[PDB]
């Protein structure tokens, strides 16, 4: 149930109140459990009161490519935790109680582990 | 012009004809301009004598809290993969999702996929 | 900024508790002005103590083809029916779409549903 | 097969060459068939010999709170034609071979029916 996460963040954002573009992959592959998709999370990350990250996301499944219309979920989560690089850093979890830990690496770098 | 892209896909699809799910980001910041953008691709490889990865989009923008609600575009794209040359005895792609590819629009990445998951790779606009 | 709003409903539902399919478009044009620009909300009716819609919402604005790429944004809304005051007894709303929703921005919409699937009203921002 | 669409489109858009916004709804549910689900259509309308109207969808099945998160589905369809008013009135039919007559009316209203 944990799954590998890869993503990229703006390592420099602007600093006039906007928040944190950023973005991660993880494909629902592990040692035991293949469910042969993929979900994509395109968001911000927003500091100061208390911490959250705000995404979209979509999830691609593999499909025959009669049913590839019916192949992509669509939806949003909201991440709260438990500088921009080290506001990231950290353990998140969603309304769902998902759960990630990610390190914001300096060069733009997101690296980490999905827990469904 | 050309960014760092990253992501994953699934490295042990189902060979019923399905494609192979995949994902990948890119932040619009590199050593010369930051957009404070980036951009999430989910689709699949769907592989043969054309060998396409058929996707949809998200693009975030970072943006006040005011300003959130028009933060993030959405679209689709498709991308090919590059093949050999005539003149070199034609044929298509060696199968794999290694490789250049190109959009419609003129945009090309270039990916290293591991043979666990990982995509690496490099986008240029 | 009211707006005219149509759209369509699932008159028959399911009874397994499932929500009601729905959707709207609003072309954000009026009397007074013009953002070239329309938004379709999709999303479910769930009946209640606490009557709600929940919505994916698409908007696109008219655009030359070099800026297509950049032509639609997509967001999440949620909307929540007007009870009764408690002065009046309060309780919750009668079931159905016809009525006053808001959403937690402050944007409010009034519409009436026909019993064959119809939806019209006004959207105000 | 067929269902009642409504829609609208921006009935003065702009002059510079651009595209003309609209979008319409779809509920499958007529006399016959109800699949409990609506989609509707965000794009543009282009203008021309051979006009196509691109757009974005959302698809969305009435489902129970637990099943919620997956009960949208996003993809992309462009339909071609078998003043917007006097361009979009017709009949368009897309890639999957569905099709739609739609009656675009002075004050932005569309209305017509889709057949899948």
């Amino acid at each position: 149930s944990r799954y590998v996460l890869t993503g990229r963040y703006d390592s420099a954002p602007a600093t006039d109140g906007s928040g944190t573009a950023l973005g991660w992959t993880v494909a629902w592959k592990n040692n035991y459990r293949n469910a042969h998709s993929a979900t994509t999370w395109s968001g911000q990350y927003v500091g100061g009161a208390e911490a959250r990250i705000n995404t979209q996301w979509l999830l691609t499944s593999g499909t025959t490519e009669a049913n590839a219309w019916k192949s992509t979920l669509v939806g949003h989560d909201t991440f709260t935790k438990v500088s921009a690089e080290a506001g990231i850093t950290g353990t998140w979890y969603n309304q769902l109680g998902s759960t990630f830990i990610v390190t914001a690496g300096a060069d733009g770098a997101l690296t980490g582990t999905y827990e469904s």
